[PDB]
Formats: structure tokens, C-alpha cells, sequence
């Protein structure tokens, strides 16, 4: 079926000392065979991790990049680049890019398009805010920002997908595990009529929002939940916690 | 005396390769001792860049950074990780940030702050557009610009003021020696006010924007104008003949 996936989201944090002891920890930690795991550092870090990893469950992903690869694009992050260091994954679609930096529904299918054609993974990011939740817009939202995508993106094979309700993120407020269940399993029904049946199928869909080494077996159960986005705990000890979440 | 100064924007290129063939050709070249060469990978390979140096004259700088050192800044670079791997310098509103990602001028000015306390040279970009120069607002631009970082910034040490052109990056269409001398000119008048005579002294004010092998000898009797900023050319060869473009 569809194999577990914990992504860690370090966000701005780490030194070449603190990373190093993350990645150590998953060397040396018990981790099922049948897991994904994708740990994603500062840029900055990325090439210092991969060489670090010594574990075959255990890959790299960068924060975000651009929709090119190459150009006068000063500040950016590239795929190839990030490919050329050893990783394999880019989170896409962030809450905070999206907010903060502005990131419209189009430029973040342009730049998963982008990737994909690279040869990169791309973790996607979706979720609606505390307002579109209480006014009954949760899967409009996440609907049309997937749909952006879907205009671009025709397979789906080295995408996963990480819904992250963006009241969630940070503040110790997780969805249930029952109304996360349930947006997942519409999410999937809604993309199997886009991508057909047995991508919806094999296609990893995340939970994030304050995922932590406590609530994660919470969701052991939800048939639709196929991991964890992690941002806070990825840092910490509790991280293999969350790995070992479905034994 | 201002030490000369060539900073190297290789802007969104290279690979581990291509810049391992960049910083070999610096650390073998024939260059005066009383230079100052800082060149600007991607984030990505900013630890390898530092790790290759092996010319006293040459450190590295990254091309952008947020205003915190840590946090909930998915895809941001941090100048306390850029210092952790070795770099001694952030590129700070370069125009392609300006305009393309609409970094504001209060933005710049925060990231500004916050870079030097850190301990982080800056090399802060300023300049104008074609339509800003043809209605007579090159000063008023470049005032306006710098009057939002001296609000945050009181001490300009360890700071290089870039000004470069728009219409002028990336085209091949360069200011000429006699105009770039007379705005940098007006530019240190104007900082002296602001910073007083000793700061603006000491402070190098470099030109930008199709800077190349050929033309940067041509402003070498120019007073005010105390090095370059370089992108396409940081690439090439002709990187290390704008070294000794003063020789």
C-alpha cells in the first residue's frame, strides 16, 4: 500500500553541531524498515547532511527553490543545485512562503512542475486558516489550491502531500485525528478523479500542524493519513518517537 | 586608504564543480595583495566555497539572509548559519529582490540591522530604474533608499554600499565612468551628512551592472568609485582581470 512518511521540517534552525546530532540520533535509532523519512535542513546545511546520513530509510529535502534552474535570480534556491548535493525532496507550498513571502497558488504549481522535471520530489503544502475553517471553507481551499497544481502537474508519482491547517502550525492546536481522517479521505476521492484510481491510491498524504512524539500514534488508525509533516519536533529526540508512530 | 574591493554575485548558477574551477582559478591567480574579493554562491555551497579558499585576499558572502537568526522561516537563509560555515558577508537588496520579490526598503533596512549585529558584513545594494533615471530621480532613488537603512543603522563599518544601475544589470549596457563617478560622489556628500566625514571616508561605494573584463579598467582614475560588484562576469576568467583592472 502506501509506505509511511515522516518529513522534518527544520525551518530556520540548526548550526553544523545541532544538525549533526540530528542526524547521528536517526543513524544510530531503531527505525522500521517499510518508513520514508526526509529530513529538511537550511540550504545552507543541505550538502553537510546528506554526507552525514548513513541509514537507507533516512533522505534530504530543501525548504523551497525556484522555477528555474539557473539565472539572474539573486537569493534563490535551484533543484539542480539542490539535486547536485544529494538530496532528493523539496517542500513546496509552505504555509509561511505563501503568507509571509507571498507565494500565489500559480507559482507554486509552476515551481512543482519545475522540480519534478528535474528529477526532484516535491512535498507539497496545502491548509486553509482559522477564519476559512470556522466559515466552512476548509476543502474549497484546499481544492483550489491542489487544482492550481493539477492545471500543471499531471502525475502525481514523486509528489506526496502534506496538509497542514495553518491554525495548527506552532501554536499546540492539531487537528483531531478523526477530522484530519476526514479531510484526507476527501482529499483522495477528490484526486482520484484527477489522477485516477490507483494514483490516489499509492499517493502519500501527510498530516502537519503541531505533530509531536505524543499525538502522532493518535493517528495510528486513519486508514488516510499516511504521516507526518514535522516542523518543531523534528528538532528533538521525540522525532524518533514519531517515526515508530504504526508499531 | 579604501582598499579596493570586487565582489563576485555568481547570482542562481554553479554546480560543486564549476565553483570548485572559480575558486581554483583565485587561489592560483596573480593578483595585488591589497585587494578585497568576496564572492556570493548559491546558499547551497556556501560551507564548500569557504572550505576551497586558500588566498587571504578572497572570503565568501551569501546573497541574501531574513531579519531573524532562527525560527518559523521555512526557506529563509540566516546570517548566524551563514556565519557558522565561515562567511564573513551578506549581499543585502540587490535589485532582483527589490523588484522580483518585493523586498521593501523598511525590509532591507531590518536585515540590515540585524546582519551587522550579528557580526556579518553587508553589502547593501542601491539604484534606480531606466524610468526613475529618464525623470530625473537617480539621487532622489538612491536617498530614499539608503534613508530607510540609515533610520535602522547608525554605523556603517562593516558595510559596502553597491550602487547599481537597473537598467544596467545583466544587459550590457553599463553606466559610464564619468557618470558613475559623478552619483558616487554625490552619494558620499550625502553620507557624510548622515554618518560624518571619517565614516564616509572610509566607506567603499562600488559599481554594478555590466561590470566586465573590458570596461573595469576604464574607471580606474575614478575617485569615488572604490570597486565593483560583479555578476555574469564572477563566472568567467575575466573575474580575475577586474581584480587587476587597477594594477
Amino acid at each position: 500500500a502506501r509506505t509511511f512518511f515522516v518529513g522534518g521540517n527544520f525551518k530556520l534552525n540548526g548550526s553544523k553541531q545541532s544538525i549533526k546530532e540530528i542526524v547521528e540520533r536517526l543513524n544510530t535509532a531503531s527505525i522500521p524498515e517499510n518508513v520514508e523519512v526526509v529530513i529538511c535542513p537550511p540550504a545552507t546545511y543541505l550538502d553537510y547532511s546528506v554526507s552525514l546520513v548513513k541509514k537507507p530509510q533516512v533522505t534530504v529535502g530543501a525548504q523551497n527553490a525556484y522555477l528555474k534552474a539557473s539565472g539572474a535570480f539573486t537569493g534563490e534556491n535551484s533543484v539542480d543545485q539542490i539535486k547536485d548535493v544529494g538530496a532528493k525532496y523539496v517542500i513546496l507550498g509552505h504555509s509561511e512562503r505563501r503568507s509571509y513571502f507571498h507565494e500565489d497558488d500559480k507559482f507554486i504549481a509552476d515551481k512543482t512542475k519545475f522540480a519534478l522535471g528535474q528529477g526532484v520530489g516535491v512535498i507539497l503544502c496545502i491548509g486553509e486558516t482559522l477564519e476559512e475553517k470556522k466559515a466552512g471553507k476548509t476543502l474549497d481551499v484546499v481544492e483550489r489550491q491542489l487544482n492550481a497544481v493539477l492545471e500543471e502537474v499531471k502525475d502525481f508519482t514523486n509528489v506526496v502531500v502534506a496538509y497542514e491547517p495553518v491554525w495548527a502550525i506552532g501554536t499546540g492546536l492539531a487537528a483531531t485525528p478523526e477530522d484530519a481522517q476526514d479531510i484526507h479521505a476527501s482529499i483522495r476521492k477528490f484526486l482520484a478523479s484527477k489522477l485516477g484510481d490507483k494514483a490516489a491510491s499509492e499517493l502519500r498524504i501527510l498530516y502537519g500542524g503541531s505533530a509531536n512524539g505524543s499525538n502522532a500514534v493518535t493517528f495510528k488508525d486513519k486508514a488516510d493519513v499516511d504521516g507526518f509533516l514535522v516542523g518543531g519536533a523534528s528538532l528533538k529526540p521525540e522525532f524518533v518517537d514519531i517515526i515508530n508512530s504504526r508499531n
